[PDB]
RNA sequence: UAGCAGAUCGGUUGUAUAGACG
RNA sequence: CGUCUAUACAACCGAUCAGCU
């Protein structure tokens, strides 16, 4: 629990305006505008354009006046007047602003999106990265009123920048500085520093140096260093640096950008609870400082004070009589000392498995399950296992694709490195005797139900690449109601609205399915802490905690079954199904928490629908 | 690519405020 | 609104890593 709420002006805060008028060198020419605002009101003040807010309710419409430049001295248009009412979308931006100026106060600086404070960093310079500890101030409307969102994020910003990357590129070589860059540079993106903008590379022009000219927004040819020293007051070192794109021409140069602990993780980065240290520090700092906070009083922003089924007989597990496995020659010990620890787990979990036909491949590449595959496969065999080192999208799919799409037939594929671990041996083969036994069929194990014709289909969307636009993630379903037959299928469509009707086709090809087997018809991720409406304990919610009223954003439930033990919960969040079917909300609070333990890859608890311990010091 | 608890780096589509180019 | 944007709010995805069986 490290969130803190931020009271004082709850509602009424209205704005003035700042005109623009006219912009003639750059966007520092708009800019400076209100740079040179101070003879007029003050310092305290923020500009954004026709919002200029203030923490009264005066503003209606719109007035004007006058003001003065700095860099020429031309007119200069003002209005700090009349604007407009409070608006659900405002509240939120002016506060944010209010901790620009509280950046501009207490020394913090930005990051892309959230503000952190850097004055006195982690200087971790093994590996020329600088992990920042400052927090994630996404403050927004949240419980209740308004709150503080303060994760001690250790934003990964670099010391160093692209001129030195770039210099120690040229360092390797030349020739195969162009070529690497061609190959490592290309796609790959750097965080820019004057407005803190992300442009990614495509291409890196040579002839080009900080020296050429351009066709300025000023349209004329003027150097490259007078436009950084002119428009941002950036100062260019070093002639020799060569551009890079995001030919035509997008602003980049690798002077001013830069691109891209062991020990250190379990002291000062997310302990669960030592993590409350920052948060009951922050909150001191803000107050305790005399300068910080004398210029946070002046706009009203006073913040607040304060499963063991490995020894079980399973339900209905369906043996292995005649099978085959796709292991390379290199892995002769693997796929098969695992089949041979898997005849040892099996007797266990209620299955017998006898030693497959040892069919094999010719060679470590995907022109071998084209052939083998085919040679020595028919309708009398009921497991497929296939084993390879490497792990490659197309061959995976290439093997994969001649199993699913045809027809619905169990295939189990693994690597090398799942099967490394010799601990993890035992553990690993429950896992994949559960898959398999999943995959082949069979029931495995349940709760208790309170509960009936339910669905547990996790639906998930591969929308990558426009060329490849399938949507091939999975269909995962569940065709029983204790919800131990997972089938899964995949999405045999495309299209973007219609999607609604075409998506059913996977629901009935796993209702028929429920009907062919039962006879009978039956937005995952946030940032927030949740504090329950049972108890005041600033702790972990218990696993099924209840909130949908006052304690979260809307009357969306967020719940949590997602049990830690390093780093601070995140509870998981969730939308509604409907609240008129009749369904309680505390049954679907366990609904979550009794699906949370029925995903068939782990036995425990996991995070979505798809104990008492560290009380002492835990790492001293 | 047997599954994951805590995050981190990016990309993208976003969504809101407003501006300009027709 | 097609485009370019600056201010942010927000999600998904990919990968990576500080591994409860």
């Amino acid at each position: 629990a490290n969130y803190l709420p931020l009271k004082g002006n709850m509602d009424g805060v209205f704005k003035y305006a700042v005109g623009f008028n006219p912009p003639v060198e750059d966007i520092r020419s708009r800019s400076q505008l209100l740079n040179e605002h101070k003879e007029l009101i003050g310092l305290t003040r923020v500009f954004d354009g026709s919002t200029l807010y203030v923490p009264k309710r005066i503003c209606e419409q719109r007035l004007d006046l006058m003001s003065t430049r700095q860099t020429d001295g031309a007119s200069i248009k003002v209005t700090i007047s009349l604007v407009d009412s409070v608006k659900n979308r405002d509240v939120v931006q002016l506060m944010n602003v209010i901790f620009k100026r509280i950046l501009r106060s207490l020394k913090l600086q930005r990051i892309g999106r959230d503000y952190y404070d850097a004055n006195s960093p982690l200087e971790v310079p093994q590996h020329k990265m600088q992990l920042w500890p400052g927090y994630v101030t996404a403050i927004n409307r949240h419980e209740g009123g308004l709150m503080l969102v303060l994760d001690v994020s250790h934003r990964v910003m670099k010391t160093d920048t692209a001129l030195d990357f770039l210099y120690e590129l040229y360092h390797f070589n030349q020739d195969k500085f162009r070529e690497e860059a061609f190959k490592q540079l290309v796609g790959s993106v750097v965080l820019t520093r004057y407005n803190n903008r992300t442009y990614e590379i495509d291409d890196i022009a040579w002839d080009k140096n900080p020296r050429c000219a351009f066709q300025d927004h000023a349209g004329s040819q003027i150097t490259f260093v007078d436009y950084y020293k002119r428009a941002y007051d950036l100062d260019i070192t070093d002639l020799e640096q060569p551009l890079l794109i995001h030919e035509e021409m997008v602003c980049l140069v690798p002077e001013l950008c830069a691109m891209t602990m062991k020990d250190l993780a379990v002291h000062t980065r997310v302990p669960p609870e030592k993590r409350a240290e920052s948060f009951r520090k922050f909150i001191q700092r803000l107050n305790t400082t005399k300068e910080a906070s004398e210029l946070l009083h002046s706009w009203g922003l006073v913040l607040d004070s304060r499963r063991e089924c490995l020894k079980e007989h399973v339900i209905s597990a369906v043996s292995l009589l005649d099978w085959a496995v796709l292991f390379v020659r290199k892995d002769q010990g693997k796929a098969t000392d695992f089949v041979n620890m898997l005849s040892k787990v099996c007797p266990p979990i209620g299955m017998e498995v006898h030693e497959p036909k040892m069919v094999e491949v010719v060679n470590d590449r995907t022109e071998s399950y084209l052939r083998a595959l085919r040679e020595l496969i028919a309708p009398r065999l009921q497991m497929v296992v296939i084993v390879f080192p490497t792990s490659r999208d197309d061959r995976y799919s290439a093997v994969k694709k001649l199993c699913c799409i045809e027809s619905p037939i169990p295939s189990q594929v693994l690597i090398a490195r799942t099967i490394t671990q010799q601990q993890k041996l035992r553990s690993v083969a429950q896992k994949v005797a559960l898959q398999m036994n999943a995959k082949l069929g069979g029931e495995l194990w349940a709760v208790e139900i309170p509960l009936k014709s339910c669905m547990v289909v996790g639906i998930d969307v591969y929308h990558d690449k426009s060329y490849g636009n399938k949507s091939i993630a999975g269909f995962v379903a569940s065709t029983n109601p204790s919800f131990t037959r997972w089938y899964s299928r995949t999405a045999m469509q495309e299209q973007s609205q219609e999607l609604i009707h075409e998506l059913k086709l996977c629901m009935q090809a796993a209702l028929k399915k429920y009907n062919e087997m039962n006879q009978s018809l039956p937005q995952k991720r946030i940032t927030t802490r949740i504090f329950g409406r049972s108890g005041h304990s600033y702790d972990n919610p218990p696993p099924g905690v209840i909130v949908d009223h006052t304690i979260t954003k809307s009357y969306d439930f967020y719940l949590v079954s997602q049990h830690v033990r390093q780093g601070t919960v995140s509870p998981t969040y969730y939308r509604v199904i409907y609240d008129k079917s009749g369904l309680k909300p505390d049954h679907l609070q366990r609904l979550t928490y009794k699906l949370t333990h029925m995903y068939y890859n782990w036995p425990g608890t996991i995070r979505t629908p798809a104990h008492e311990l560290s009380d002492r010091l835990f790492f001293l």
